[PDB]
This record gives structure tokens, sequence and C-alpha cells, in this order.
DNA sequence: ATCTGGCCTAGATCT
DNA sequence: CACGGTGGATCGAAAA
DNA sequence: TTTTCGATCCACCGTGAGATCTAGGCCAGAT
DNA sequence: ATCTGGCCTAGATCT
DNA sequence: CACGGTGGATCGAAAA
DNA sequence: TTTTCGATCCACCGTGAGATCTAGGCCAGAT
């Protein structure tokens, strides 16, 4: 009938960032100027959002949390994502799996202390092993599906529980249905930040490995993120401080503390070292911890890295194992994806050459998982570990939040600023809308070191300063 | 050839309060969605927004302030309500005058301490008596023009100096030209604040009235505002202080000081009265004041005659002179057309009442203006003479600079944001342009007491709650 | 065993 | 510190 | 030889996220 | 005439 | 304190 | 008996303007 479909009409109004009251005013000012068939009307705009949000016997607000069922999410995602973007029956029986990615992070307010929201963005919508949806940036606001959140400061503890929660809330979930069609469904969980990267990392450093108990007896257990949690999240901590103990054990070829006059001078040792550290960086080391194991910043563990010669020169451990260290984690961190085969070697080989130069001191767990096993975890799950959302992407999402608290959500009971919250974190989220922030400008590329390149693939969408 | 000229294009923009980029999304939009005709580009958009600028060699901006000489202003003010708003040649010789007001206040910014901004606002176009354009709402910021601004804090010296610039700059500039049409001005100051009522009518209150030098000798200056400043603006500070003197005098039938044992009493009465008005209302009085004339706050004015009955027993001046004071002052600070023959025989009833309840203590200079010489001056003028922006309104137009200040400006050399601050205070100004804020709540009216409404004509656009 | 007394975490302030 | 966002200046292609 | 059209520049000011400094509640020496 | 000492104006905090 | 601004709920007219 | 359309309601949270309280520089009693 009209120009703009409602589903249509509904990206103008987001991209643009219009009020109600703006996009009445809108599409009244275009139809006194004589034209008549350009805008829905809000009846319509709104009967679209309906369809954009899930069934409301799901969407639990209170005074505190929001909370959508994740069974009804997906079934909502799974649902858009077809209305508009598949012309059907382009596969009649083969199977569907929607990639896609969960997390979340809290964000400071400048009573509202700090948001903390559980984040999904659908990645792809495959079917028997072809795409059939791709998701253009993964990496930006676009598709941020909003699971649950409330107003609570983002303490070790709220992050444990609600993490506890999602993670059964996933293993219960059933396959979606649309239309004649079973989706199943497949999360990842990559959407976090450093800080919670620690506060999930610590619960302990254990000594074993599942695939080691040399050969293989194949048995995997891919769910509940704990392998990519351990394996190699935000294991650049893990391994500064792995090292750490060479670092201190370089007089005596050994592990334990058990010995005679071993002990006092790797005391002594730790004391000069730091005390070096703290001269010439200005950087606190493991030397003061007492509580839920050993840990530092992810300042620390990055700052230690930042320079291979330097700090390399500083801890005595050979400066080329550390540049090694610092290109794995480089690229762990980067944000592009993972090239298993060459990876893979480059760990391997990296392995064999530490292990000849430290054999003494036998492989560290979290870097036996990081460098053996790790290659084959980014293979079974063919991700980007740190995906979550750039510098200024989370700036944007973060302001997306704020704007929808402040300006598109309704001033009333407290149920309802909650409830419009969700709504427009699922709008403006919609696979089935069209949605067009303003254009990025062009930032140099995050400067790499000169072997990393080869394990990162830049064609790329992402343009961040500091992580990604 | 398309839906929207230009000159509509920008009412769209303004209206939405839209963006450069989200403009040209939008326009952008429409036009990939098939319809080709709708969104002039920004090209003409902007072409527009140069005919709504004045001529660049009168716009000086600096980084302390901008100012358009005032001739250049009205000139461009009287072309663009004649390019739309009049079908032209309706009248062929007759002479053309823009009715405009003018004025400025001072607010806060919560550097950029508190902006200071002149302000002109045409009221009507006046054709050989006859009218051709009629402002919709002359309390409303659909047009204010902007002559200068400054961020300088509001003193009292930064406002006498701007207000000399000013009132020679009118006294200058010469009759507008447009198409074969010599239209000539007339502006009056009624855009005033409480605050700088007081700091404008505080030079002194003089021993003198010009048409008095009973007869008359017909002889008039009605330029440069003194007139109407001394008479009625803002005259209520000093009624409350001038009646005050009989509050005191209540004694010795007399006005002089220099009798025996009258001023002791007088001294004790203005004690006792001072600790009454103290003690009952917490309201502070003239008893305190050592510098540039006795003066207080609007507040104590207001709150005095707030209530005719309490304050009126606690004098002693009887309640039905304060209860006429009260009505009369309602009348000015109303905000709604004045009757001249209706409101001048109150106001000369008022002053013979007044005259023989208190005949002993003659009148004083300020009052004998605002009653006996008071109306004549509303009807010599056609004003509302405390016609000024609404709560809502100046809430709105303060809210127009602080987003065109942070929003619509360019953060640039400094130069730029205020030439955009100043670009965007005329084009949202335009009387060329359409322009849609959101549709106002409906307030209760001003609670007016019983006998203001006949000399009020309550047909009105206006609708604030404490002042108007 | 008490009396205050040098340290380990949250707000405030850089960058 | 880094980046986003301002609206005009300027330039080249194009329209013609 | 004019207008129109789009992209890019100009360059600084807020903002904001991460990252550093600064104030109050708890296990060792003397009675 | 000096030495500090009770008041009259700007920032901060209600409403 | 007063008022503006939120986007949905609800209702009546209307479309038909 | 459905959809559509517009206006009005809901009612509280920021904001903001005016209005109140709270900290530093100047003319009288003793040397
Ligand atoms: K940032
Ligand atoms: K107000
Ligand atoms: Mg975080
Ligand atoms: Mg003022
Ligand atoms: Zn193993
Ligand atoms: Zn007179």
């Amino acid at each position: 009938s009209t120009i703009f479909s409602p589903e249509k009409a509904l990206g103008l109004l987001l991209s643009l960032k219009l009020s109600k009251w703006q996009y009445i005013t809108l599409r009244e000012t275009t139809i006194r100027e004589g034209s008549k068939e350009i805008y829905p009307s809000y009846y319509k705009v709104q009967k679209a959002k309906l369809q954009c949000y899930p069934p409301k016997a799901f969407v639990a607000v209170t005074d505190s949390s929001a909370k959508i069922a994740l069974q009804a999410l997906l079934d909502l995602t799974v649902n858009r994502i077809f209305e508009t973007i598949r012309s059907p029956d382009a596969i009649q029986n083969k199977q569907l799996i929607l990639i896609s990615k969960w997390g979340f992070d809290g964000a400071s307010n400048q009573g509202d202390s700090s948001i903390f929201m559980t984040s999904l963005v659908p990645l792809k919508l495959t079917a028997d092993g072809d795409t059939v949806w791709v998701n253009p940036k993964p990496c930006s606001p676009m598709y941020c599906r909003p699971v649950q959140f409330s107003f609570v400061k983002e303490t070790k503890d709220v992050v444990i529980n609600e993490k506890t929660a999602m993670d059964d809330e996933i293993e219960a979930l059933v396959p979606s249905k649309c239309q004649g069609h079973e989706i199943s469904h497949k999360l990842m969980m990559t959407m976090i930040d450093g800080k919670i990267c620690t506060y999930l990392s610590e619960a302990k450093s254990n000594a074993a490995c599942y695939l080691c108990l040399l050969d293989v007896i194949a048995s995997k257990t891919i769910s509940s993120g704990v392998y990519e949690f351990g394996l190699s999240t935000l294991a650049r901590i893990n391994v500064m401080e792995c090292l750490l103990h060479i670092a201190y054990r370089l007089d005596f070829k050994k592990w334990s503390a058990r010995g005679e006059g071993h002990q006092e001078l790797l005391h002594s040792r730790k004391k000069l070292i730091q005390d070096r550290f703290k001269d010439d960086l200005n950087l606190l080391i493991d030397i003061v911890k007492q509580g839920s194991g050993t840990t530092n910043d992810g300042n620390t563990a990055r700052r230690f890295f930042e320079f291979p010669d330097k700090t390399a020169a500083i801890t005595g451990l050979d400066e080329d194992l550390i540049r090694r260290f610092s290109v794995i984690l480089q690229a762990i961190t980067s944000g592009e994806i993972i090239d298993v085969p060459k990876f893979k070697e480059y760990a391997r080989t990296t392995a064999e050459k530490y292990v000849e130069l430290y054999d003494w001191y036998y492989m560290s767990s979290t870097v036996h998982k990081l460098l053996i096993h790790g290659g084959d975890i980014i293979a079974e799950n063919a991700i980007v570990p740190i995906g979550s959302l750039s510098e200024e992407a989370s700036e944007a999402r973060n302001k997306d939040f704020r704007r929808f608290r402040e300006h598109h959500s309704r001033k009333k009971s407290r149920q309802a600023s909650n409830e419009d919250i969700l709504n427009m974190l699922i709008i403006s989220s919609d696979p089935l809308i069209s949605f067009t922030r303003p254009k990025l400008d062009a930032h140099k590329r995050q400067t790499y070191f000169k072997e990393t390149v080869e394990l990162l693939q830049l064609q790329d969408q992402e343009a961040p300063t500091e992580f990604h």
C-alpha cells in the first residue's frame, strides 16, 4: 500500500533516534505537504514493534531487573530473521543452527549505579553446514539482543550468580520452531570484559587436563564455557604469572620449595626482581596477594607483554619466548579470526622451543592448555574468542542504554521504564530491521608485531583503539 | 520541482531537532526506498539557510560575543516575512511598520558561566494602521531573534553597558527596504526578567514628572524605554516601598522628619512593624539597605502583595487600598492586554480613594506615575508591558540555546561555535519557517483575584505558572 | 587477655 | 588520553 | 560559465572508559 | 593613629 | 516545587 | 466482528528556575 512498510518505518524511527512525538510529527508533516503514502501510522509502527517483542508471558520485568526467558528470545530471533531475510524454501529440510554468542558487562552511569546486562548477538544462521544469514558487523551494536539485566554493582558475586542462572537456562531450552522449520541453537560465551574475565577465571588453577586425562581418548564436553574460559579468555594473566615462577626459580633448575639454600636465594631473587620492576616500569606484581589465589589486574599482565625486549631482559627469561607469548596473546586479543593449522603449528613449535628452553620447570596448567590444546578449541567453535564490542562499539551500546533509559522509556511505575529499555534493546537489535549508525572514522589499524598478521586475516570489520 | 521546498525542508529539519547527519540520512533513506522528489538536498537546505542569515559583513562574532548590527537583523526580518507570508501588492504604497519588542536575560548553564543574550521577537507587521502579519504566539520561542550575546556573568554593570549599546544602536538604524517597500521600525523593551528590572530601575527615584512638568502641555519622548521602566515594569517593588513610608508615618499625618517626638516614635513603629513582619511571614524588609538607594528583591514585593488581607492588617494600611494595589499589579504582571478606558478609570478611582485615605502623605513619584499617568503609556504603545517568555517558554528557549551550543554548533576555533549558535537562533526564529514544538499541557489558568479579569481579556495564548 | 596502632579495600581524581 | 559529532569551507565531478 | 551534488576537511570540546591516587576497619607489642 | 574583630556580598544547597 | 516527556493502555469513532 | 485511527491517560524522574542557607574582606574598643 505504502512506500515504507511498518518494518522499514521502524528502521527509520530507530536510525534517526526519533521519539514517538518526533515520528508522529514527521509523518504528519509529510502528510500535510501533500504526499500521503510514505509513512505508516504509529498504529502500524507499533504493530510491528510488537512482532519485535517476545510473548509477554516470558518478559518478566520488576523494579530491579528485566529477564527474557532465553527460549522466547531465541524463538523471536529465529522468527524475525526468517520473516524478512530469507527467500523461503531455499532449503526444504536442511538442518538449521543459529550460531550466536552472549555475555555481559557492567558499565557505570555518569539507584542506577551501574547496569549489569546479559547480552546476545545472533552471529550466523547456518543450514546443513552452509550459510544462510551472516552478520555484517559482528562487533557492532546493531545486533545486541538483551537477555536480562539489573541495576546492581558488578561484584564477583552478582556475576557468578548471573552466569549460573544463564548457563542453566541455556542447557534447558529446546529448539525453536518457525514455519515448518526446526531450528537448533548454539551459544558461546565471549561477550566478556577483562574484569569479568578475572572474576570468572579465578575459581582456581586446577591441576588436570581433560584430553590428556601420548594419545587421545576422544570424549568432549564443550558446553558451559569452562573450556574457553580456562584456555584462552582474557589466560594472559595466568601466563604472566606462570612464567614468573621461572623468573624466580632461575637458580636451582626445579619447581619445588623443599630444597635447602634454594628457598632463601629464591625469595631474594623474588625481592630483587620485584624491586627492579617497581623502579623501571612502576608495575605492581604478585608479591602481595592473600586471597582467592595469586591474582593481578589485566593492567599488569598486559603491560608485562606490552614490550618484549625490556621486560624480557628484566626477568631473565630470554627475549624470544616472551616475544612468542606476546605475539600469541596478541593473536587472541586481536579480534581477528584464527587460522587453525598455522596458529596450531606456531603454538606447537612455541611449546617445543619453550620446553627446550626450560624443561626443569614443567608445563604450567593454564599455559599447557593455551599452547598444546589451544588451537583446537578455536577449531571446534570457529570463533573469535575475544569477540565482544569494540571500544567505539561498546561505547555506542552503552550510550544506547543510557539513551533508552533517559529518553526512550516511560517515567512511570518503574516496571514500565525497564520494560521499554528491554523493548528498544530488542527493536534496535532486530535482525529484521535496517539500522544506520553514522559512519565511522578511518583509524590506523592496531599496531601489531611483525609475526602476528599471518595468524590474523585482515579483511576486517573492526576499528578499536586499545582492545577488541 | 519537489514536494518540500527548501523553505519547508528547513522547517522539518528544525522541528524534529535534526542534525546535519540526521537530515542527510533521512533524505537518503527516503530516496533509497524508491521515492525521489520529497527532500531537498542539503545544498539547497543550506542555500535557504543562507537567506535566513544576514549579510556576513554585519555578523561580528568573537571568542567572547556575537553581535548582529540591528540594522541587518531588521533588514533580514522584514525580507523573510514578505518573502513568504504576504501575497504581494496587497498594498501598493501604504506605510509599513514592523512592531517588535526586545530584551535580554541571563541564564546559568548547568567559561560558559551564564549566557547573557539580547533578544528580539517580531510582534506584528502593520500597514497604514492595518494588520498584515500577526504573531500567533507572542510569548512562544518561535520568533526569538538574537541581537547579540556574550558569556558574561550578569552583573548590574554588563547589563547597563549592553542596554546603553543597544539603545544607541536602536536610535541609529534607518528604515529597511524590501522589493519597493520602505518599512520603518518600532522596538519596545519588554523582554526583562525581574532581576534585570531591578538592575535598570535602580538608577534613582527622581522627583519629577514630564507631563505634569491641572492641564497638559503635550510634548512626548517615548524612545529609550525610560518611560516604561520607570512607570510600570517589574513599579511593584517601588510600590511596596512607597506605601511602606506611610506604614511608618501612620502617627503624625506628615512626611517630613523634622518634628520633635515624631522621629523616635516613627523609628519605634518601623522597629515593631519589621519585627511583626519578620515573625509572621519571615520576610526581610527595607530596614537594611545602605547602597544605591533603598531596594529589595522582587521576592519581598511580590510576597507583600501576595495576600491582601494578612499584610493589610499587619501594616495598618486599610485592606481595600492594598487590595487595589494587588489587583493592578496583578494586571501588569498578568501578561494579558490592558483595556485602556476601564483600567484608566479603575486607576483614577484608586488614586482618588487612596488620596482621600491618605492625603497628608503626598503622591510618591513611582506610584504617581503608575496610577495617574499609568494607563496612557499602555495606550501609546498598545503593548503587554510584561511581555516576555513564559515559564515553559523561557525554559524552552534556554534549552534551545543549550542545545544549539552543545549539539548544533561546530567544536572548532570558537568563532564558529558562536557563529552557529547565532545562525540557528536566527533560523529557528525565521518568520518564514513553519516550526512545530510539542503540544503544551492544559494548565489551570493563573488564579486571579475577583476584580482583575475585567482588566484582562482571557482569549489567550500563554500558560505560565508563576509569572508571565 | 585490653588500647590504640600500621595495613587492605572503596570513592575521587588523572589521562 | 581517544574518539565522536558539529555544520560550514573547499574541491572535483557532474549537470548541461 | 553557472548551479548542484557528494564526500572529505577542519580541530576541538565533552565524554567516557580505563587507570591511577587517597581515606576508614582489623591482629602484633606492653599492662 | 594599629590589631584583630562583627557584618554584607558571592557559591552551595533546598523545593 | 512544577512542568516537560516517556511510550504503551484504553476508549470511542471510524472504517467497512 | 475485526482492524485502523486519534486523542487522552498513566505518574514519575530530571531538570530547572527561583528561592533559601553559608563562608571570606572591612570601621569600632584598648595599646
Ligand atoms: K572510550
Ligand atoms: K521552570
Ligand atoms: Mg567491565
Ligand atoms: Mg534573570
Ligand atoms: Zn593436556
Ligand atoms: Zn505627573
